[PDB]
């Protein structure tokens, strides 16, 4: 049921959307957190998604992290989608803007290729710091399942849709 997407290749389609209101429409099977590694939700994708969720997502994030410790940069885990989705992938994106290395945005987007279908942002590419278009084009390389990314931002749509990939 995602509609409005534009397609970028076989598997990847793009829209200008908030994440939240598309999971809350399309209701996924999977939908992608730009996490970091202590799972704490503050803002853009995370903070949205668990406000959204009444703060369950952050309750269960604060369980996982307590018996599992951090994820690792590039790395992931599956959690409830709560009443977005049925699952949520909660994949950590280098935060380049820590001094983390850009090249573990492959090892984030390799997570994707374990779920069939994903409703996604472009991780990274906020608060972390790493190039939008970047991002993108890492992702378009990596992932081979089908991936939906919602991109809130309309200017960085407008740019990223009339670049090459
Ligand atoms: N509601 C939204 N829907 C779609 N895209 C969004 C939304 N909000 C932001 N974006 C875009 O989504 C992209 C990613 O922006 P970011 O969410 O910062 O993710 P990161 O991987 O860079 O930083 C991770 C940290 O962000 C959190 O604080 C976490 O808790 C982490 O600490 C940008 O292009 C945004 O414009």
């Amino acid at each position: 049921s995602f509609s409005g997407y534009l397609k970028l290749t076989d598997n990847v389609y793009i829209k200008n959307a908030d994440i939240v209101e598309e999971a809350k429409k399309v209701k996924p099977t999977v939908v992608v957190n730009a996490a970091n590694v202590y799972l704490k939700h503050g803002g853009g994708v995370a903070g949205a998604l668990n406000k959204a969720t009444n703060n369950a997502m952050q309750v269960e994030s604060d369980d996982y992290i307590a018996t599992n410790g951090p994820l690792k940069v590039g790395g992931s885990c599956v959690l409830s989608g709560h009443n977005l989705a049925k699952h949520c992938l909660h994949v950590v994106g280098p935060n380049v803007n820590k001094g983390e290395d850009i090249q573990l945005l492959k090892s984030a987007y390799e997570n994707f290729n374990q779920h069939e279908v994903l409703l996604a942002p472009l991780l990274s590419a906020g608060i972390f710091g790493a190039d939008p278009i970047h991002s993108l084009r890492v992702c378009v390389d990596t992932v081979r399942t089908n991936v939906y990314l919602a991109v809130f931002d309309k200017n960085l749509y407008d740019k990223l849709v009339s670049s090459f990939l």
